[PDB]
């Protein structure tokens, strides 16, 4: 047990849920784990394998991110900011990632398991790229449940941040579009509350929020410290109770105690 480990454990115990924290430094590729095996309600945070597969596909299928998808008013789901913009229309592959990893649209999300083929295609393209513990079951917005014990719509911390690494530092994707997909995270719009707010305000990030029941508040980053090579980091938080608050709070201090300790 290393000092930061026994600083996230001790942020864990006052927080009164569960904690799972993957860092990879690409300084030297060492990794700070804490619960890093244990599964955990990815949420939001799948959308950047959804994104990234439809990507992968966009490599061969050249105009795929130009194609048009009609917005019926029967796919509008729970959160659909820039699809319910669009019912009655179209939004092309690219808006669509763009709507989901950007503003977590949840209607932009189904429409791009549906071009995979259902939530199996997304789990499809972990596999492709070497991630061996993400599973995606269900389409949005019942993938949030995030029920203690099911293992429907999990991964770990560890297998999470070294697939956000092949995606944007490695070369799981060609790279236009491993530049496609690092523009998109920079431009987040949910971010600041949760890793970016336990980082140094000079250090630059890309990242994707997910929320869920549980009080399930999850978050993972790609990071530009300054002076420093990048940084992989994903902070997931579950709760005991079903109505449990979110609690971006406790992410923020898990990234404040992960760049305190480098
Ligand atoms: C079947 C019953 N059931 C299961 C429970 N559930 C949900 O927990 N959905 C969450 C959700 O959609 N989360 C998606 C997600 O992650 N993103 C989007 S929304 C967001 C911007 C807050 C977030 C982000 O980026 O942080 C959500 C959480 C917190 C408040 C509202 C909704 C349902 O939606 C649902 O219907």
């Amino acid at each position: 047990t290393s000092a930061v480990q026994q600083k996230l454990a001790a942020l864990e115990k006052s927080s009164g849920g569960r904690l799972g924290v993957a860092l990879i430094d690409t300084a030297d590729n060492t990794q700070v784990l804490y619960r890093g095996d244990e599964r955990f309600p990815m949420c939001g945070t799948s959308k950047v394998m959804a994104a990234a597969a439809v990507l992968k596909q966009s490599e061969t299928q050249k105009q795929l991110l130009n194609q048009p998808v009609e917005i019926k008013p029967a796919d509008l789901v729970n959160y659909n900011p820039i699809a319910e913009k669009h019912v009655n229309g179209t939004m092309t592959l690219a808006e669509l990632s763009a709507a989901a990893l950007q503003y977590s649209d949840n209607t932009a999300m189904n429409k791009l398991i549906a071009q995979l083929g259902g939530p199996g295609g997304v789990t499809a393209f972990a596999r492709a790229i070497g991630d061996e513990t993400f599973r995606l079951d269900r389409t949005e917005p019942t993938l949030n449940t995030a029920i203690p014990g099911d293992p429907r719509d999990t991964t770990t911390p560890r297998a999470m941040a070294q697939t956000l690494r092949q995606l944007t530092l490695g070369h799981a994707l060609g790279e236009t579009q491993r530049a496609q997909l690092v523009t998109w995270l920079k431009g987040n719009t949910t971010g600041a509350a949760s890793i970016r707010a336990g980082l140094p305000t000079s250090w630059t990030a890309g990242d994707k929020t997910g929320s869920g029941d549980y009080g399930t508040t999850n978050d993972i980053a790609v990071i530009w410290p300054q002076g420093r090579a990048p940084l992989v980091l994903v902070t997931y938080f579950t709760q005991p109770q079903q109505n449990a608050e979110s609690r971006r709070d406790v992410l923020a201090s898990a990234a404040r105690i992960i760049a305190e300790g480098l």
